[PDB]
């Protein structure tokens, strides 16, 4: 997260860290045994880390649970990043409390102008690299479908929306991938891709979760 703020320990209780020896992606807890992330975060040997603030220090509210199964969306296209979503089932159910909680799935798609909260442990600098150890937050609006398509000609599908600032300065970045975009208490997006970070006229692009509610629900009900 570039140009964000320090969230505060456990103020984003649905945020998860995916770990394969090191943090490599974010995700969101949607019930006691399932995590949603980006399909481009796929790999084998994932451990899901819940209740994290400082990802380098054991602070007392963590739960570490291995993944038992990962399901990449059936139509994921790694070249275009269309359908950039994936579900991960946990080996055992998480213990839900005030600091580890699920986030509701949306019943309707959010409109442009809606203010959202984006969070992650990604790079905080638009040139160079500095990776934070504690969770960073960003308030950003959803941008109009027309300004999004004008920023990225030929690359935006109906499964994507843009959020952020056309002036630049504030954005998600490398290592925020797979993390949540939450608007009015509902999971509306997944950190997917961008052109660099926080560059002028290049806002971040996010997977449009409201398009996938039926697939998520049916997948969970049968796995
Ligand atoms: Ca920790």
């Amino acid at each position: 997260i570039v140009g964000g703020y320090t969230c505060g320990a456990n103020t984003v209780p649905y945020q998860v860290s995916l770990n394969s020896g090191y943090h490599f992606c974010g995700g969101s807890l949607i019930n006691s045994q399932w995590v949603v992330s980006a399909a481009h975060c796929y790999k084998s040997g994932i451990q899901v880390r819940l209740g994290e603030d400082n990802i380098n220090v054991v602070e007392g509210n963590e739960q570490f649970i291995s993944a038992s199964k990962s399901i990449v969306h059936p139509s994921y296209n790694s070249n275009t990043l269309n359908n950039d979503i994936m579900l991960i089932k946990l080996k055992s159910a998480a213990s839900l409390n005030s600091r580890v909680a699920s986030i509701s799935l949306p019943t309707s798609c959010a409109s442009a102008g809606t203010q959202c909260l984006i969070s992650g442990w990604g790079n905080t600098k638009s040139s160079g690299t500095s990776y934070p150890d504690v969770l960073k937050c960003l308030k950003a609006p959803i941008l109009s479908d027309s300004s999004c398509k004008s920023a990225y000609p030929g690359q935006i599908t109906s499964n994507m929306f843009c959020a952020g600032y056309l002036e630049g300065g504030k954005d998600s970045c490398q290592g925020d991938s797979g993390g949540p975009v939450v608007c009015s208490g509902k999971l509306q997006g997944i950190v997917s891709w961008g052109s660099g970070c926080a560059q002028k006229n290049k806002p971040g692009v996010y997977t449009k979760v409201c398009n996938y509610v039926s697939w998520i629900k049916q997948t969970i009900a049968s796995n």
